[PDB]
């Protein structure tokens, strides 16, 4: 068998999960479970809430959001050849 070059890797699929709302102080759950890697496996996540706060290597990660707002969540996920897909969706925070 020859190798393979690294060009034809698959890239991961993401599911994404995050409610379209949550409440000012109160703490939120996002799921990345089901995101897989079609020719792989999925290596590693990272959730940035759009809130400047600290990313997450998190697979669902909790968060408490501290102001009302709109906020972008952007997911990034590596697979087990290294290579990437991102996904964003936003959620309103009210109290
Ligand atoms: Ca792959």
């Amino acid at each position: 068998a020859e190798i393979k070059d690294l060009s034809e890797n698959k890239l991961p699929v993401i599911y994404m999960h995050v409610p379209k709302s949550g409440a000012l102080n109160q703490k939120v759950v996002f799921y990345g479970k089901g995101t897989y890697d079609p020719d792989g496996s999925i290596a590693g996540y990272q959730w940035d809430f759009g809130d400047g706060s600290d990313f997450s290597s998190e697979q669902n990660p909790s968060h408490v959001y501290t102001k009302k707002g709109e906020y972008t969540v952007t997911l990034r996920v590596m697979d087990s050849s290294g290579q990437m897909s991102e996904k964003t969706m936003k959620i309103k925070i009210t109290d």
